[PDB]
């Protein structure tokens, strides 16, 4: 079996030319999956006969078989990601928006900034324009939270403190209207890990993130936090209200389940890191990349289905009719995307259109859906003139 | 080819009965449209009982490459029959829910027993499943605000459609003086305007009628007088939508809002079976493309934005709800069907009259429920890992 | 006493001289209440003590009020001269939009202004064009809303419509209240249920009749046609109403509409109508026939509503500013009530943004601003406001 | 013009008869009006007898003539008092045997006042002075202080100003134009409050507003409830909500501390008064701007206007509309369960029951308040001329 990938890579084999074959599936060389092979890699350092090639590769050879013998959702990545080249460079030229002043760290961030970062089920990964910059989520860590929360609580109690619709600060039954949403996601903020102190919820959560995320890059923004904090009168107003409606399980503390929320939006990202976790929601709850399962299927679902409805703000519903994808997005100009069954997505520029989102990445989901069938009504069968990646 | 099917199935000679009952139990029909001349040489040749390598292959030879997926277990369910008998338990489960309450508000509604149950499967591959009552007449009712939303766009596209109806739920007109969608009986009677402009009644709805025809496959549509006559009697609330609608101008040019109203309730009106409705979803599950004849109805964009819809808008006050937990495009009708729609596997008709207190059947809601529960089917569910659901796919 | 008021007037007096004192008054020689003295006057220029008082006896209660300065507003002359003033300020606003939605209302001159003054006394002021037919419109919802109160009561009345204000149907399925159009139609299905539709329609007539002193009411086919062809908004709170069942069982919905539109297409004058005003500001008895037309219990219910419902959306505002019950109609005209004072009707056909009448709201609030008419202005001390009744 | 009035009242007076006719007019003997003649005939009875002649009337009543004329010659507001007075005991016991309501719970000061607590208090414009029930106990203004803070605003900055922060009528936090939809809700008086005395401490602020209730009262009972303040700020999340919302939103004037302020605020609401005094700043309101019992002018008619104006829509809470409708009065409630009542022109008034109804006024005062305007015509759009069995207090 390892000889068999050994002859459809002729005597002996030179490293660069297996390695070069593997990063043509899409996959990376630092995958966490595929350690074991690169150790032995490093070890035998140019030439692989049958006997060393299968040496090295015993450990891997089912994840190296599926990337080899194109099992993977998208067979031909290559051509795929070129066409993600293409949507970028097609957003790129759109300059409109505006970046968000309300606090400095946010301003400061240059509009010209713009990147995307795909990440498959199968840990295919693909990068372009600044994808390393880090940022807050703000507003994308809603739906991570309220995964978090329904994964460790369940679906039943977690909606007892929030509410499963769109809107058009509480609901009919006194609850906010979702978990995507301040007043929501403040509630959802109180349900998490209650009875320790905000350092070790934190520190919790902060695991979590890194387990999505196939401990890829994340990390805190003491700045933007603090300047949050000040400017909070917005979410302040929401938590008295909230108090006072008696919203929050007993024994809360509003004032610093606040500063909690604060902390979960100021936690920093990159393109790449959140579209693991973004693939992980892709995948039913397991990361892509280290193969782990990080999230009940319950939760996966629950959280995918409060981002289509729920997810771009007030253009929820026109993003949902229109290009039909789960999706989170958050005033530091972030787009969480999420393609179930294919993979995941992290858009970034900082210029926002009028209703909140980020122009180039409304842009990039409109001509996504537009060229590929991921429109979640589109049909698999007869698309008319789309195209199909995973073909 | 024919030779390699005719093996599948030991001996030198094949009974006819044993090749008839291999592929039913598929979930196909032999009365099945697209096996009409494998059937129709298989009985000529029954008149001059048993079959060769070069009868087999005379009977199925036009037929071969559905026969062919069917045998092979190609279609989407490829265990129909294990499938089916879930089916029939979680219909059975429902059954045992009497709650509910029958729709007075006409004469005709409130004839119906609360005890009439039934539920049809008609797959993307054309497999059939049925039980309960299937073979009773019902108006679609609001079931039917879909399938002519559907067809107005096919026709019209999306950026007309929309320029009169809106795209998203509510919270009788948007901000944009629209009624919020096509799901309500306001964005209704606006998508009824819209189709087939500038000739009569009757011909606006025989053109819809031969193409809700298509959608079922040529199975029973039918339309009651006797509820169209009561629904134009009773129509005030409908009536004041029209005057409204009218006085902010949300109508085409040339429109006679009176006229509209009457192909509305006439478009209500318009009756179904279980079985006859469950291929309509299929069609809409199959992209557009009826299942059973094999041939294009609808536009992909038109299947696609119905879907949108369906699955926000389509359970009336019940709708966030049912998208949350059971994530299926469907709609409901007062008539107390449930038209469902399982994308790239199936669609359904569930039909009770008792209605709960959304309007929608209880024993629909609640075999709706169970299915999702029980199955992967639901619409945000992995594909990869649904845990400890089922995949009828496998 | 018809002595007294002899010697208040030589040993002779000529009739100008009286005529002339009288019209001083405010009072007008035609006031049905003078009218058997003036009987006299004609049947008979200069005359003695026995000749006057021969004449005056019978009205002699009211003219020797009038002459004692008895009147609620003593001195007309210089009242009068305020009236014109705020008339002549508020003629110089042209703004505002007549009404284009039927050829009728359109056909109005945006220059036409007048306005009308009926005290509760009898006393007469006009200015403007004051003698032009306009139709009531929205101004007849707080009249036949009085009508519908006074026959069957607050109790029934209100069954069926709401007593305040919005901001279709409240929280208990009934319209806001009677100013409003889902109300008025509703209010519209009240009154005289039992007969047809030109019965129904005569009643009204004759009680408007009442209410203006048998002054000019009159009624314009020619909107009434106009207002049926499109009724569309109308028609779609009338089907709403008849699905949600605020009518009285027995009613039918489409001819009440029929009935609705005739009401709105009534026709009056400044002057006619703002005697209608003056008898709700007297309690319900028309100050210049001295008959009494509602009851006190319709008048102070029309009045209150009038407070609060009577202007539109501007409605709030004007109560706060204006602080005097009003109605206001698509015709341009403004009915005006100020309580145990005086009536009004202020016309001109342009309307501004919230559909009031411009120069009539401008004057409304010059009025106000002039004199202590506001509702919680103070009589005691008032400040700088001018009160007319001293 | 002394000796007309001695005589209308033998060859010599007793001084215990012209008290006696005095309290009848329905005057007090501590009236501020009548302290000259009052300190006279203490100071007279000393020097002589029990007796007065008319040299010695005109002595003690020189200074107060005027006032005491009117008094006698049946020039006040309601000529009869006694008759009136009369009727407002009727009422009083009707309205006490409805034992309905619930006392607010919702702090403990509120809930430690016993229900059985009712009382009403009257002063007419002219001083005339009736109490029957406990209306010598102290209680919070509560939401009462709403339209007083409001007037204080309108004399000092007038209308236009102080109207750019807050809405002039009814609702149905903010309006169409994003401000409080009037001064009579907690978001309305927080802006309200934002208003007064700007620029100084809350220690200023609070001092200024007290002075400002001491003339309404003319030097009558105010107090402050600690107890209930500092219960109040605790239970405050209701309106830090509401305040942060308005910070937000940017509704406060510039340099605004909201936080000082809500504290100002509740100070506002824990201020105590009487049946009896309270009913003298009702009066005050009703006097146009001018206390009936100091003569003196508190308030500009124009902030006086606009108060009455908004307490007659905004002032009942949801019960606004239905009360302007059938009792046509302005009014303000608080959860302290008193009312304060208003008849313009007329007099004002205090009512004062714990228990309060579903709407969250007490149930004493509300049906006190509908058999007033039964009995006699003080609804604001009755007639003076024409009313059908109501009875005019006002007519001889
Ligand atoms: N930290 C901000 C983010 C707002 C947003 O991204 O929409 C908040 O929670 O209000
Ligand atoms: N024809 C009925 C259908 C009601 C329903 O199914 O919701 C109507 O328009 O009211
Ligand atoms: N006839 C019009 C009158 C509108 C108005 O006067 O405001 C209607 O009923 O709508
Ligand atoms: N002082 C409390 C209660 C006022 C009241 O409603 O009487 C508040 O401002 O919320």
């Amino acid at each position: 079996l390892e000889d068999l990938l050994f002859y459809t890579i002729q005597e002996k084999i030179p490293v660069h030319k297996f390695i070069t074959a593997l990063k043509s599936t899409g996959l990376r060389t630092s995958d966490p999956r595929l350690k074991e092979c690169m150790d032995m890699l490093r070890l035998t350092l140019v030439m692989l006969d049958k006997d060393l090639f299968k040496k090295c590769v015993q450990s891997n050879i089912v994840l190296l078989t599926q990337a080899f013998r194109r099992k993977f959702v998208i067979p031909d990545f290559m051509s795929f990601t070129s066409h993600i080249d293409e949507l970028y460079e097609s957003a790129k030229k759109q300059s409109g928006g505006k970046v968000a002043d309300y606090i400095p760290q946010l301003a400061k961030f240059s509009p010209d900034l713009w990147g995307v970062s795909v990440c498959t089920v199968d840990g295919q990964r693909h990068s372009i324009g600044d994808t390393k910059v880090p940022f807050c989520l703000q507003s994308c860590v809603k739906p991570l939270k309220y995964a978090i929360a329904v994964n460790d609580l369940g679906t039943e109690y977690v909606h007892r403190y929030v509410g499963k619709e769109p809107s058009g600060f509480l609901n009919e039954d006194d609850k906010p209207h979702n978990p995507m949403v301040n007043a929501g996601a403040i509630v959802v903020t109180s349900l998490i890990k209650q009875g320790v102190n905000n350092a070790e919820k934190f520190d919790y959560v902060m695991q979590f993130l890194n387990k999505m995320a196939g401990n890829e890059y994340v990390g805190f923004s003491n700045a933007t936090f603090q300047s949050e904090r000040e400017s909070g009168d917005r979410n302040f107003a929401i938590g008295y209200y909230l108090k006072e409606k008696k919203c929050f399980p007993e024994g809360t503390d509003m004032v610093g389940i606040l500063d909690f929320y604060f902390q979960l939006c100021s936690i920093e990202v990159t393109c790449e890191s959140a579209s693991v976790m973004a693939a992980t929601l892709a995948n039913g709850g397991f990361c892509p990349i280290t193969g782990e399962r990080v999230l009940s299927p319950e939760a996966v679902r629950n959280t995918l289905s409060l981002m289509h409805s729920c997810g771009m703000y007030d253009f929820s519903g026109q993003f949902a009719f229109h290009v039909g994808l789960p999706a989170k997005s958050g005033v530091a100009g972030g787009i969480l995307l999420v393609v179930p069954n294919v993979m995941g997505m992290m858009c970034w520029s900082p210029p926002l259109d009028k209703m909140g989102n980020s122009v180039k990445g409304i842009h990039f989901c409109h001509d996504l859906v537009s060229l590929c069938n991921f429109h979640n009504y589109d049909n698999l069968r007869h698309f008319a003139k789309k195209l199909d990646p995973r073909r």
